[PDB]
């Protein structure tokens, strides 16, 4: 593929195994990204839009920002930017097209259809740490995200209590790094502040907010957010949140050179928290300096973002919603992963949204699958692929066992019955198997043979995943959800085999092997991932662990009928 896929490619059938003109004028990030894929006269032309080397291509680059124009033939290879960003952009397509020191002959234009697009590290629980962030950030360059807001609720000098406090030494020089990583790879480094629970509307409060944001700026930040999320009381008042935001904006960032981006999450961040007998958001909306962005989530705290619900929103903050999107985050069903397809999302409200970025979960490697899949949606809806890119997230993530990450993710995918009413399909490919197995049961041989065909696999799956070394950051998040789907897997298969019971000492063999394998998993519920809030390990919850409940629980009633006896049917 390529990912994101370019808003316009043509692809010769010729393919190609040099000068260098513009290297000393071009963005030195995406020089640099070229001279590491180049270590090996035809002309290589590189620059942005008004460089010497790439004045003949100035009518083939889009007029976009972020735009860029890439040619490869057998004469030259060009790769022009509309703008520095733009230049390293186009490496980065250049990059996935080079496969084998060949190349094919293509032409592309291209630039992003959403102008802000990335994560917001803005969940509760365990912040990231500094090397998963560090990886996150190269990932979000590669990947064409030019946003990393970090906001997580858990950092006290991010919240409360210490928002006010500069960061000790050690985690201000690594901040510093990141910004720097962050620069190298095109990223925004946005860092956010969320003193609503206790600010007081009086110049004392005003002016160490405006400290705290001097002090990150010393550290190289050049993006800010301001969050009034989650909070109750003085802190909400929409006309003093604006005034505090004008006052930022009239007193920093429009006094620096370089600040880009200002941003800021309202007290009613969705349309279902939003009180309609209020006023909170057409405040915002008429007072609000018109280059702040204004932060929102959708119909509901957890929600996909439609044409009605953008529309809404639009109205009443007088400009397009920057989208906070609440997926993957875990932060409220700490004991699932959610490593499916990212869906739900209208394609052709581009222009209806000035931000799009991902919310993910506490398990930074796990949450590339959802980062990557939303970095391809933002920078082209319009030929956003659910189910291709996901595939092609899996494959980037962990090339060398892509197949058995795909099985262990297409069973990690709901979050169960939750608070928020936030649900994603699960198992979709084995759900027509189990419901005509189950139903006929309490059959087709090919249905309890994509049962059997199934546990099989997961087992299979989750054996290579446990011992791969490809992406350890990755194996050790998921380790005791793999675990806990490997014993899924044997329950399974130890349930079929009482279907397929040949004599009662046999299913009785059977029946004691599920109830211990039953205690395991009960073992590794109690005893790994012990958060305060949801506790535990639950994996395959949607269509697999019913199936496997349901089939025990009336093979067992059948065998009671057949020998009056009276086993116990229970599965918890
Ligand atoms: C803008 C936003 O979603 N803010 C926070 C947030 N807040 C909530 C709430 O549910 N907040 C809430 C809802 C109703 C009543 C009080 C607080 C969910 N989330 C996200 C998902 O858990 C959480 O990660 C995030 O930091």
């Amino acid at each position: 593929s390529l990912q994101p896929p370019p808003q316009q490619l043509i692809v010769q059938n010729k393919t190609i195994d040099y000068q260098l003109n513009g290297g000393e004028e071009a963005n030195p990030h995406a020089v640099k990204v070229l001279k590491e894929l180049l270590s090996g006269g035809m002309l290589i032309s590189i620059g942005e839009k008004g460089d010497k080397s790439v004045r003949k291509y100035s009518r083939q680059i889009p007029d976009h920002k972020e735009g860029y124009y890439l040619s490869v033939n057998e004469k030259e290879i060009v790769l022009a930017g509309n703008d520095e960003r733009g230049t390293y952009y186009a490496l980065q397509t250049f990059a996935q097209l080079l496969k084998d020191g060949k190349l094919p002959e293509v032409e592309i234009k291209d630039y992003p259809s959403v102008r802000y697009r990335g994560v917001v590290e803005g969940f509760y629980g365990t912040p990231w740490s500094h090397q998963a962030r560090l990886s996150q950030l190269k990932f979000y360059g590669k990947n064409k995200m030019n946003t990393y807001i970090y906001g997580p609720k858990d950092d006290p000098y991010h919240s409360a209590p210490n928002w006010r406090l500069p960061y000790p030494d050690k985690e201000a020089a690594q901040l510093q790094e990141l910004v720097a990583v962050a620069n190298e790879n095109e990223v925004d480094f946005v860092w956010a502040i969320h003193p609503g629970q206790d600010i007081k509307w009086n110049k004392e409060d005003r002016d160490l907010l405006l400290a705290k944001f001097e002090k990150m700026y010393q550290l190289g930040v050049r993006s800010f957010a301001v969050f009034f999320d989650d909070i109750s009381g003085e802190g909400t008042n929409p006309q003093k949140q604006a005034e505090l935001l004008n006052y930022i904006d009239e007193k920093f960032a429009q006094v620096k050179p370089d600040i880009n981006q200002l941003v800021m999450c309202p007290t009613e961040y969705n349309k279902s928290w939003s009180n309609p007998n209020g006023n909170y958001l057409t405040t915002l909306g008429d007072k609000l300096n018109p280059s702040i962005q204004i932060m929102w989530t959708g119909d509901r705290v957890i929600s996909d973002i439609t044409r009605d619900g953008i529309s809404w929103i639009n109205e009443r903050i007088k400009r397009p919603a920057y989208i906070w999107w609440n997926f993957p985050v875990s932060d409220y069903v700490r004991d699932h992963l959610l490593l499916g397809p990212v869906y739900g999302n209208d394609t052709t409200i581009a222009k209806e949204m000035s931000g799009f970025v991902t919310n993910p979960m506490e398990h930074a490697e796990s949450s590339k699958i959802a980062i990557y899949s939303v970095a391809s949606y933002a920078w082209n809806p319009a030929k956003y692929d659910t189910w291709q890119t996901w595939k092609d997230a899996i494959r980037t993530i962990l090339p060398s066992a892509a197949e058995e990450l795909e099985c262990f993710a297409m069973h990690n995918s709901d979050l169960g019955p939750n608070g928020h009413g936030y649900r994603r399909e699960e198992s979709m490919d084995i759900q027509p198997a189990a419901e005509r197995f189950l139903k006929a049961f309490k059959y087709d041989k090919a249905d309890f043979e994509t049962l059997q065909y199934t546990f099989e696999r997961m087992k299979e799956s989750a054996d290579i995943l446990l011992m791969n070394t490809e992406n350890k950051p990755l194996i050790v998040e998921i380790t005791p959800w793999v675990h806990q789907f490997k014993l899924t897997a044997e329950m399974g298969e130890e349930v079929l085999k009482m279907v397929e019971g040949r004599n009662e000492s046999y299913f009785l063999r059977k029946y004691n092997h599920v109830k211990a394998l039953q205690q395991q998993m009960f073992y590794i519920d109690q005893t790994s991932n012990q958060n305060p809030y949801q506790p535990g390990v639950k994996t395959a919850t949607r269509v697999i662990k019913p199936l496997i409940d349901r089939t025990f629980a009336t093979v067992v009633k059948f065998f009671n009928q057949k020998f009056n006896a009276h086993l116990d049917a229970t599965t918890d």
